[PDB]
């Protein structure tokens, strides 16, 4: 198993989502092997690789979550070595580190709000509307190449807090018409429970 590896950022903080490339596909092998990442990390979200798949990480309540069919059981690269994963929940497909430092946690959702946004590995966000505890229905249905890459990103309440953690595509003939998602309290569950 080689190390989770970040190689990017999005940043939520400010007036504008983008994101921000931060290693090149020749660090990343290294960095992934020695798990030993010098970079400084930024941002509410960590794009990340393994050795030949991409995707995206959350932080939220000073964890760093993706999913499970994403890390796997891997550690993530740090400025100090390997890092284990705090928690794993196969069953939910969630994986979480503690948060690299620089990475700001998003705080978790109580607006009830039913109207969400998915953001994407391209700091695209993309209109949601809630549809059951962990689903969603998007207003423009994209295609499902659209979303390969942004699993373990955020959906976003209209203030900008953390609903949960996109997990799979509902998909239909190759078009999404609604996403799945990890409820912030499954999260918040996995947090207080051995
Ligand atoms: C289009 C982009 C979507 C978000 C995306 N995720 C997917 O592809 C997910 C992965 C797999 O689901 C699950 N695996 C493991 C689990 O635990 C170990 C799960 C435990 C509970 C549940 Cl919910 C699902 C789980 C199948 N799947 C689908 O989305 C599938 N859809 C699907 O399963 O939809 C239903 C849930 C509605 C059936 C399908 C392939 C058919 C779209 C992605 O981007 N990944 S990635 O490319 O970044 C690269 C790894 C990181
Ligand atoms: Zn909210």
């Amino acid at each position: 198993k080689g190390s989770v590896v970040i190689v990017g950022r999005i940043n939520l903080s400010g007036d504008t989502a983008y994101a921000q490339q931060t290693r090149g596909e020749e660090g990343c092998q290294e960095t992934s092997q020695t798990g030993r990442d010098k970079n400084q990390v930024e941002g509410e979200v960590q794009i990340v690789s393994t050795a030949t798949q991409t995707f995206l990480a959350t932080s939220i309540n000073g964890v760093l979550w993706t999913v499970y069919h994403g890390a796997g059981t891997r550690t993530i690269a740090s400025p100090k070595g390997p890092v284990t994963q705090m928690y794993t929940n196969v069953d939910k497909d969630l994986v979480g580190w503690q948060a690299p430092q620089g990475s700001r946690s998003l705080t978790p959702c109580t607006c009830g709000s039913s109207d969400l946004y998915l953001v994407t590995r391209h700091a695209d966000v993309i209109p949601v509307r809630r549809r059951g505890d962990s689903r969603g229905s998007l207003l423009s249905p994209r295609p499902i190449s659209y979303l390969k890459g942004s699993s373990g990103g955020p959906l976003l309440c209209p203030a900008g807090h953390a609903v949960g953690i996109f997990r799979a595509a509902v998909c239909t003939r190759g078009v999404a018409k609604a996403v799945d998602f990890i409820p912030v309290e499954s999260l918040e569950t996995t947090m207080r429970s051995p």
